[PDB]
C-alpha cells in the first residue's frame, strides 16, 4: 500500500521540486487518494474574494478595495476541495522563505550581509488568508523557513581557509525566527497546527488561527521529499475538518 | 472648559511633534484629565511579556523565545493605565508610516521611485500587540499612513517646468493602501475602531481585533494638532472599556 504517495514524494526530491511545484503534486495526490471529490490548484486570490467572503460573515466587514486587480499570491499556490454545496474550500496554502545566505557553498554593491527583516512581510500574506477563511474551522497555512537567520540549534561551519565559523543560533545579529512567531501564538515551531484551537476568555470562546511555521534550523536546505508529506499532513487534516461538509460526496456508495 | 486639551493640541502642531512625541503629550493629557489613575508611557515590549501574557491565557500558547532581548517597538510608544488590581493595561499604541515620496517639495543610487511594499512589515508590529492584548476587549492600535502611495482621492500636482502631473489614486503602480487593509477586516479606513467587534459564526462568537488605519489620502502630510485628538479619541475609548476594572480608583470620593 505505500505506493502512489511514495512515488510522488520520490519524484519531488528527484527534481528538487519548488515549494509551488510541490503543492501541484500535492493536489495530484490529494485527488488520487480521495477520488470522489474535485480538487483544484490555483495561485492567487483576487482581493475581491476576500471581501465577498467577509461581507458574508458580516456586512460591516470587507468593504474596501482601492486597486481592483489587487490579490494575495502565496508562493506555493493553493489547493481546494469542492464541498457538498458546490463551493470551494481551502485545503493547503504553502509559502517558503529563504532569508539567510551567510553559510552555503562595510556594505558592498549590496548591503552588509548580517541580518535583515524581510520576513516581517508576511503582514499581508497571512492576515489576508486567515481573513478569507474567517468562517472555516481550520487554517492550513504552512510556512517553510530556510536560511542562516532561522537556526534552531547552533552549528559551526568550516571555511575556505581553515576557519570553522561557530554560529550560535541565538545570536542577535543572526536570528530572525522570532519575527515570525507571533503568527502562531507562541506555539510549537515545526508542528501541524492545522486545526483551530478555541481559547476562551471571560465567557468567551475566541478562535485562534495559527500558521504552522516549519524550519530547518541546522542551516541545511529543505528536502523536497519531506516538503511533500508535511504539506500532505496539513492537507489531510483540512479534509479531516471539512468532513461533515463533504459526507455524501464520499457516500457515492 | 476647552482648555488643557486645547493648549496641548496647539503645542503639538506649533512644533510639528513626532508621532512618538505626540503619545507622550497624550499621556500628559490622559493623566491631567483623569488624575486618579496612574498613567505611564513606555516604548518597547520585551518579547517575554507577550509570552508571559500568552501563557496566562493558555499554557500551550507563548512558549518560544530564541533571542532573549527580542522586543516589539512601536514607532509612537505606548500609554498604559494602572488598573484596580495593580497591573498595567494598554491604552494607546501609535505607529506612523511614510511610504511615498513622489510628490513633496532606470534605478539610480537608489531604486526606481514608483512603488514599494515596505508597509507589509507591519507583520510583526501588530500581530505581536494584538496577541499581547488577547485578553483585553479592545485594540487601541493606531496607524498613520502618509505618502504618495496612500492616496484615497485623486490629486494632480503641478511641476517645476509647468507640467501638472495628474495622479490617479487607484493607479496600480502607485497605491499601496490595500496591503494594510487586512489589518482591519475590510472595515472603514480613518475611523476609531478601538472597541472589539464580536462576530459569531456557527454558534461561536469569535473576537476580531482591528487596527484603526488612518490616512491623509490627498498627499498632504499629517497635521500634528489633529494627530493629538485622534490618538486621544482612541485613548478615551480604551478607558471607556477599562471602566469596570478602574471603578474604585475613580471612586476616591
Amino acid at each position: 500500500s505505500q505506493g502512489v504517495i511514495g512515488i510522488f514524494g520520490d519524484y519531488a526530491k528527484a527534481h528538487d521540486l519548488a515549494v509551488g511545484e510541490v503543492s501541484k503534486l500535492v493536489k495530484k495526490a490529494l485527488s488520487n487518494e480521495y477520488p470522489q471529490l474535485s480538487f483544484r490548484y490555483r495561485d492567487s486570490i483576487k482581493k475581491t474574494e476576500i471581501n465577498e467572503a467577509l461581507k458574508k460573515i458580516d456586512p460591516d466587514l470587507g468593504g474596501t478595495l482601492f486597486v481592483s486587480n489587487s490579490s494575495i499570491k502565496p508562493d506555493g499556490g493553493i489547493v481546494e476541495v469542492k464541498d457538498d454545496y458546490g463551493e470551494w474550500r481551502v485545503v493547503l496554502v504553502a509559502e517558503a522563505k529563504h532569508q539567510g545566505k551567510d553559510i552555503i557553498n562595510k556594505r558592498g554593491d549590496q548591503d552588509l550581509m548580517a541580518a535583515g527583516n524581510a520576513i516581517e512581510r508576511s503582514h499581508k500574506n497571512i492576515s489576508e488568508i486567515a481573513n478569507f477563511m474567517l468562517s472555516e474551522s481550520h487554517f492550513p497555512y504552512v510556512l517553510f523557513l530556510e536560511g542562516s537567520n532561522f537556526l534552531t540549534e547552533n552549528i559551526s561551519i568550516t571555511r575556505p581557509d581553515g576557519r570553522v565559523v561557530n554560529l550560535e543560533y541565538n545570536s542577535g545579529i543572526l536570528n530572525r525566527l522570532d519575527r515570525l512567531t507571533a503568527a502562531n501564538y507562541g506555539m510549537p515551531i515545526n508542528s501541524n497546527l492545522c486545526i483551530n484551537k478555541f481559547v476562551n476568555h471571560k465567557d468567551k470562546s475566541i478562535m485562534l488561527q495559527a500558521a504552522s511555521i516549519y524550519t530547518q534550523g541546522d542551516g541545511r536546505e529543505w528536502d523536497s521529499k519531506i516538503m511533500f508529506e508535511i504539506m500532505f499532513d496539513i492537507s489531510t487534516t483540512s479534509l479531516r475538518v471539512l468532513g461533515r461538509d463533504l459526507f455524501e460526496q464520499l457516500t457515492s456508495k
